[PDB]
């Protein structure tokens, strides 16, 4: 049992890699939310926004810390009607709602600009296509294939904490030192630890 935040802040690849680099974030998935059609998809998006579902351990990171990361990944100071990329916070309860509203007020005071992020109730979140998940990792072929065999397949891999961290590492959002600690948590057999580590070290160059 973990806590859930659902945010929208533009194309979801960067957010996936950024939030997935953070201690306390257990898993991420990208998808679509905020519209009024069931089962949207990339070429049939309707009025939905590109969104990220963050599953986090509230004992380790708070919703307030996640909102602060959210507002540091983009600066939503213009009003657009482009639903696919609109800045939105989908609250799952009234505590999330009030923390978001308060933090939005603080930001507007501290920097002087109106924030256009819509703070709205989460209705339905729909998972994006598999090719959008852990996008940087998926497109780093050897590392991906190795990790995928270790986790037992695509679904198990992309739902894992280590994939979230690896994806963030490839994207440039996590140090190799922190990544290595994460690899340590998984307790791989020595040989697999070494295969993964040499790919990762080769990526650092
Ligand atoms: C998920 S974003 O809307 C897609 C952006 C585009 N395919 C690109 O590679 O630049």
């Amino acid at each position: 049992k973990l806590s859930i935040a659902v945010f929208a802040l533009g194309c979801f690849w960067g957010p996936d890699a950024q939030f997935g680099s953070i201690k306390g974030v257990v898993s991420t998935r990208v998808g679509y939310a905020g519209g009024t059609t069931n089962n949207p998809s990339y070429y049939n998006l309707g009025d939905h926004s590109d969104s990220i579902e963050i599953q986090y351990d509230a004992n380790v990171i708070t919703y307030g810390e996640l909102l602060n990361i959210f507002w540091n990944l983009h600066n939503p100071v213009y009003e657009t009607t482009n639903r696919q990329y609109m800045s939105r916070i989908f609250y799952l309860d009234d505590g999330q709602k009030s923390e978001a509203l308060e933090m939005k007020r603080q930001i507007e005071a501290a920097n002087g600009e109106k924030i256009y992020t819509e703070i709205v109730p989460l209705e339905n979140f729909y998972l994006a296509e598999g090719y959008h998940q852990k996008y940087y990792l998926q497109n780093t072929t050897k590392l991906y294939q190795t990790l995928k065999a270790i986790y037992g397949g695509f679904g198990n891999l992309v739902r894992s904490t280590l994939a979230a961290r690896m994806n963030g590492y490839i994207a440039g959002n996590l140090s190799i030192a922190s990544l290595k600690e994460e690899m340590d948590l998984v307790e791989l057999p020595e040989d697999q630890y070494e295969k993964v580590l040499s790919i990762v070290e080769e990526i650092k160059l």
